[PDB]
């Protein structure tokens, strides 16, 4: 169980530096559009101020802006060359629990890649430093990149949020509720444990989904919504979801010194899908 | 956070290499294609005998990603546990690169591929017992590990086999841990745990800083028997000590006490020690 990212080449070919006089940051160049965060201008009062000439766009790894418009918290810029390296792509909004890959850029140059889970409070726990705004987060399905995240801002110590390519900001943070454990990702992690022969925490006892969900409300756990990749884990292991829900309820109390997949605590950063592909 | 290098450049060099009924991945720089020699083994073999057996067209080399291409194998050779296949076309996308063997504790990025197609990228640290803990499946042999410094890629690993751990070879041909294509007890990597403590201190968790210090030389002889690695300082560690005002010899003491058990307390939310983050890591990320 490693944290696995999608290969970043497709997206590396679309990152650019976009500047608005004082402020500079990262942009995503798809076909004839450069997307980027709108606080490059730092709102409608800011937008009217601007000319096409007020932005300049560079590819490091020759673009003239010839159209500009605002969409939610994102600038949608039009440019006079269509990106020859543009992937087949899609905009989609992720839901808490889902995992995606982030390409962290600076000055329009990619520097790292990692995987985050969209956290129940609509933030992500990544590594973003000054100037990383406009790094994109994506998933890949076939050859179709799904762009789902443009990085905007840091809120607390090591917690970040961003936009969803319609303009909306995850969790509506203007440019935080308490976090919870993602119950299904934990269940999947415990299946991964069982699959690698770490099944000491399995007892016959069970907890229905309906009661677990009531229990979750009081213990900073999200609702559990089973899906088929979980059902596939249950089948291969012969352990029912309802058993693992009982074990979550008792492991949250304490691990009593023991281990699971090396971990001393619960792990909600792997999804049923990630477990399936990897194991 | 576990952070790997952008895989773009490396994806641009991944090939599929076929030999008889068997296929795996190769790396294509200049006119050379590297790949694991066990591509030649039908379902304890004699790799010299095998290579004599190989004619010109025993090898097929397909590029799937990017600009598809047909690469004829012009000559072949062997090198350690790898093959050097020469091909008539040169990778237009070869970048600036080196061939450096990594040491235990160091971190590198892996580009996992199947039938010449990248599928994922992650980061491992080379274990003191010379294995890595990756996610490799059937057909992943020949996936490439690498680190970038400046615009220069240092290729350091070509995946070979599953032991549940993994190993492959370096690009001179040496298999890491000298395993054979036909395991020591792990150890804690001490320099990384120093780094990780520094990341605890740099973030506020420093209840284990006591002024008592244990010397490097002593820690090492101590480590010899409590399953740690010799501690080696680096310029990177020295930047973490400076910024925090805690000396390496102090954390070597804490590591001696902390092996016994965290005794009810917590460090960055863990009760066992993390050896998977390098001083470079903590420096880059803080």
């Amino acid at each position: 169980l490693v944290k696995m990212s999608h290969p970043s080449g497709d997206v590396e070919a679309c990152m650019v530096q976009v500047t608005c006089g004082s402020m500079t940051l990262n942009g995503l160049w798809l076909d004839n559009t450069v997307w980027c965060p709108r606080h490059v201008m730092c709102y409608d009062a800011l937008l009217i101020s601007m000319t096409n000439h007020s932005f300049s766009v560079q590819k490091h790894i020759n673009l003239r802006v010839v159209g500009h418009a605002m969409q939610g918290t994102l600038l949608k810029l039009t440019v006079d060359v269509a990106n020859p390296s543009t992937p087949a792509y899609t905009f989609t909004t992720v839901k808490p629990g889902a995992a995606f890959s982030v390409l962290a850029c600076y000055n329009g140059r990619p520097t790292g890649t990692f995987t985050v889970v969209m956290r129940p409070n609509y933030t992500i726990k990544g590594s973003f430093l000054c100037g990383s705004a406009g790094s994109v987060g994506y998933t890949k399905e076939g050859s179709v990149i799904n762009f789902c995240y443009m990085h905007q801002m840091e809120l607390a110590n090591g917690t970040h949020t961003g936009s969803a390519f319609d303009g909306t900001m995850y969790g509506a943070f203007m440019d935080q509720l308490t976090d919870k454990y993602c119950s299904v990702n934990v269940v999947a992690w415990l299946y991964a444990a069982i699959l690698n022969g770490c099944a000491w925490f399995v007892k016959p006892n069970r907890t229905s989904v309906v009661s677990f969900n009531e229990w979750a409300l009081a213990n900073q756990f999200t609702e559990f919504v089973g899906t088929q990749s979980v059902d596939m884990l249950a089948v291969k292991t012969g352990v029912a979801i309802e058993q693992l829900l009982y074990a979550i309820q008792q492991l949250y109390t304490g691990f009593q010194g023991k281990q699971i997949l090396g971990s001393t605590m619960l792990e909600d950063e792997f999804t049923p899908e990630d477990v399936n592909m990897q194991i």
